[PDB]
This record gives structure tokens, C-alpha cells and sequence, in this order.
């Protein structure tokens, strides 16, 4: 199916940002390096710098790949409850709050101490994680059993990205159940705008 | 009936922040102290830090104000549009954008170098900003001509403030017009759930 470098890169890559998901799991993202990371994945320094390019590049690199994995859990519950827009979107959001919170970088941004660059990533240059997780999300609405026309379905997903990105930094309050409001908020969007 | 010492501090606050709103016109929020403003605001050092106390006390403060200058042209343009939700919601939002962008503390967030302080406020530590401007905006839909069942005003509002904060924290990446698209998503909610 796919050539050597093509599948040998994506091995290296998922092999680091797996190592990172591992170092980060007992220690905190300020306490971790290219070097501490390289060591843990069993590569050189000079390789992570070529593949990612920096400690920054790894970081965002961590993020993007998380974004992907997160918008993809959606097709899960979309297939789960078919023909029912509320119960689909309920479980889709129930999940996304479950998952995003349990991630080591999330947890290490939230409870860990005052990271400038984690912060700079979720703000000043989010151009990548946002642009990307949008077009990736959009097809859950456009291609699948939830009819949505195309431009209506960018507008929707493009907003659902910017929300989740907010609820990641600033997590829903256990007083009231957020997944639900949000479901009830987009369903009225869903039905008007399908084909 | 404003118990004296009370309405005097309220007068006190707007005294300082109107100093900085004026200060950040010639400078950027990096070059401002307490004792940087307490001078052109016309008060003593010790006195100001007794009300706020941090640079990021008086910054967090300027923020809940701007939350409110901005959450309050809602009821205003919500009612200038009576009967048509999309025109209402739109024009309401268009102001919130061309306003937000005009404020000097935000022009500090944006073109100003690197404030890892500010980015703490609009994201992880945004918790009070959102939480206030949330119920503050709630009534606009409850007590106005969009007669919105009480819960659905927060289900609406908890959402419209998060999504707004996030053009401040994370600047629009492409040129598609965001007030437009934002109007678009909540309209079909309101049509069904208004009363
Ligand atoms: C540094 C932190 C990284 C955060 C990355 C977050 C990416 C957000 C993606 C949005 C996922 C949308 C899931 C909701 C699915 C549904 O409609 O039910
Ligand atoms: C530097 C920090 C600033 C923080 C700004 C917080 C903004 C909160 C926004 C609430 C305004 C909602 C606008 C509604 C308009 C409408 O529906 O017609």
C-alpha cells in the first residue's frame, strides 16, 4: 500500500509522541526535554530535531495528533446512535470531555505550573490546531448519516472546534452537565441544515 | 441610596482602569506597573494595591469590565431588531468584534510582545471572566423579545461567551467573517426554543 519512508516516518513520529505521552505521564512538561524524550523513545537528539524541529515542534506536534484522535472518536458515537441527532451529539460530547481531560498534556497544562509555551500554543499561534481539526471534523457532519450541506457543516464544525479548544483549557463545572447544553444547542442547527 | 464609602470605590475602580485604557494608547501592557498607573490615575501607590494588588489583579479587573461594556450592547441591539433573530444576533455580534478589536488592552494582547500573564486570563484562568459574563448575558434572551425559557438562556449564554472569548485568545486565522458565521449557528436554536 505505502512505500518505505512514507511508513517509516509515521512510525518514528508516532514513536516519539508516544514516548512523550509516556514521560509526561509521571513528570511535567516543563521537566521534559528533547533529550529526555529522545532517550525514552530510543532515537538520537538529532533525529527528533529533524523530524519535529524543536521542543516547540514536538509540542504542537503532540497537539495536532491529539486533535486528530479526538475528532475521530466522534464517528464512533455517530455510528452508535443513528437517525437520532440529540443522542448522537450527547455521546459525542460526553466522550470528548472524558477523553481530552485524561490526556497528559491537557493534565500537564491544567494542574502543572505556568507554562508560557503550552499557553502560547493554545493561543497566539493556534492557526495549525484550529485550521486542521476543523476540516478534519467537518466530514463527520458532511459525509455521514447526519446530512449537512457543506457550508453549513463547516460553520458548525468550525465552531465546535473553537468550543472544545476552550473547554480544554477551562473545563466544564461538575455542578451542571455541559455535554447536554451543547447537544441541545447544535441539534436545532443539525435538522434545519441537512439534506 | 449609595452608601458612601461603597459608591466611592466603585468610582475608585473606574478611575484606575480609565488611566490604563488611556495609558496603553501610548504604551504596551508590559511597561505598566501598579505604580506606573497610580501616577497618571492620580492616586498613591499603597492605596491601589489594596484594591487590586497584582499587576494581574488590575488586569483581571479591567477584563470583567470589558466583559460588561460588551455584554451590555446586547439588550441594546437585541431590541433594535425586534422580531428577526438572525439580524439581531448578527448586528449584536458585529459590534462585539469591531469593539473588542478597538480596545487598547486587547491591541496589547494582539500586537504586543508576549504576555504569558494575559494568556493565563483568557484561557485556563478565564474561569471568572466567563463565569460572570455568562449570567450577565443570560437575561438579555430571557427578559427581551426573544422569550427564552430560563434554562435555555444559559444553555445559550454559557456558549456565546466561550466562543467569543476565543477570538480574543485565538485570533481568526482565515478571512471568513466570524460574526456572520456565529449568528448562523444559534439562530436555528432560537427559532425552535424561543417562546
Ligand atoms: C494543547 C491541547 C490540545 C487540544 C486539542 C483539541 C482539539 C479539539 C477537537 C474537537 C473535537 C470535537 C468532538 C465533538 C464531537 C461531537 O459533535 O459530538
Ligand atoms: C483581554 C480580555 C477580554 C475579555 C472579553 C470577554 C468577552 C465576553 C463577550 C460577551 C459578549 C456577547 C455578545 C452578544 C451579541 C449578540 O448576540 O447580539
Amino acid at each position: 500500500r505505502i512505500p518505505y519512508a512514507e511508513a517509516s516516518r509515521a512510525l518514528l513520529r508516532d514513536s516519539v509522541l508516544d514516548a512523550m505521552r509516556d514521560l509526561l505521564l509521571t513528570r511535567d512538561w516543563s521537566a521534559i526535554t528533547l533529550s529526555d524524550v529522545a532517550r525514552a523513545a530510543g532515537i538520537s537528539r538529532q533525529t527528533i530535531y529533524n523530524e519535529f524541529g524543536s521542543r516547540q515542534g514536538l509540542a504542537q506536534g503532540y497537539a495536532l495528533r491529539l486533535a486528530d484522535r479526538l475528532v475521530d472518536n466522534v464517528h464512533a458515537s455517530l455510528d452508535a446512535n443513528v437517525g437520532n441527532f440529540y443522542e448522537a451529539f450527547l455521546q459525542g460530547f460526553r466522550s470528548f470531555f472524558a477523553e481530552s481531560a485524561a490526556d497528559p498534556l491537557v493534565i500537564s497544562l491544567l494542574t502543572g505550573v505556568a507554562k508560557p509555551d503550552l499557553l502560547q500554543l493554545i493561543t497566539t499561534d493556534s492557526a495549525p490546531i484550529i485550521t486542521r481539526a476543523s476540516a478534519r471534523l467537518a466530514p463527520a457532519f458532511t459525509d455521514t448519516w447526519v446530512a449537512t450541506t457543506d457550508n453549513d457543516a463547516n460553520v458548525l464544525s468550525r465552531a465546535i472546534v473553537r468550543l472544545c479548544l476552550s473547554y480544554v483549557s477551562m473545563p466544564p463545572e461538575a455542578d451542571h452537565d455541559v455535554a447536554a447544553d451543547l447537544a441541545r444547542l447544535i441539534t436545532p442547527f443539525a435538522e434545519r441544515h441537512g439534506v
